[PDB]
């Protein structure tokens, strides 16, 4: 997250780190047996790591559960990145408490202008390379498809938007990928991709995640 702030401990309890021997995504908790992340996040041998700040320091709130199962949408491409988004079922239930608790999905979509929240523990710098070992937040509006395309011609179908500025300076980045984007405590967003991380005219651009929900829940209760 480039521009953000520190969260503070767990006051993101849904944000989910993705591990495979270190931190490599983020992911949100959508019941206590189901992670929500990006498919462009897909790896085999993932651990969840639940009630997480600091993810170099055991602090006492952390939950670590493997992943029994990973489902990428049937319809992604990895070329474009068209329906960026993957389920994973933990091995055992989480415990769920004031540190670790589940978002809920969108009854509806949200509307250019509504702000949002983005976490993370992805790269900070736009022109380096810093990785915080603690959780960063950042707020940015949901943008007009307009704009949205006319940064990326070509590249945006009906199952992305664009969030935040494009003056440049704030963003989400990569480490970032596959985590959540709430609005009016909703699951609105996944991060997915961009072009670098908080450039000038190049917004952020995340997985449309209200046009899933039937998909999700569908699979979810047959699995
Ligand atoms: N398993 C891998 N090797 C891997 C995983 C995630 C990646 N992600 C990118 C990436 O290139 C990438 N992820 C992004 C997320 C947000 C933005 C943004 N500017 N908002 C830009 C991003 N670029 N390469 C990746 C490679
Ligand atoms: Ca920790
Ligand atoms: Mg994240
Ligand atoms: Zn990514």
């Amino acid at each position: 997250i480039v521009g953000g702030y520190t969260c503070g401990a767990n006051t993101v309890p849904y944000q989910v780190s993705l591990n495979s021997g270190y931190h490599f995504c983020g992911g949100s908790l959508i019941n206590s047996q189901w992670v929500v992340s990006a498919a462009h996040c897909y790896k085999s041998g993932i651990q969840v790591r639940l009630g997480e700040d600091n993810i170099n320091v055991v602090e006492g709130n952390e939950q670590f559960i493997s992943a029994s199962k990973s489902i990428v949408h049937p319809s992604y491409n990895s070329n474009t990145l068209n329906n960026d988004i993957m389920l994973i079922k933990l091995k055992s239930a989480a415990s769920l408490n004031s540190r670790v608790a589940s978002i809920s999905l969108p009854t509806s979509c949200a509307s250019a202008g509504t702000q949002c929240l983005i976490s993370g523990w992805g790269n900070t710098k736009s022109s380096g390379t810093s990785y915080p070992d603690v959780l960063k937040c950042l707020k940015a509006p949901i943008l007009s498809d307009s704009s949205c395309k006319s940064a990326y011609p070509g590249q945006i179908t009906s199952n992305m938007f664009c969030a935040g500025y494009l003056e440049g300076g704030k963003d989400s980045c990569q480490g970032d990928s596959g985590g959540p984007v709430v609005c009016s405590g909703k699951l609105q967003g996944i991060v997915s991709w961009g072009s670098g991380c908080a450039q000038k005219n190049k917004p952020g651009v995340y997985t449309k995640v209200c046009n899933y929900v039937s998909w999700i829940k569908q699979t979810i209760a047959s699995n």
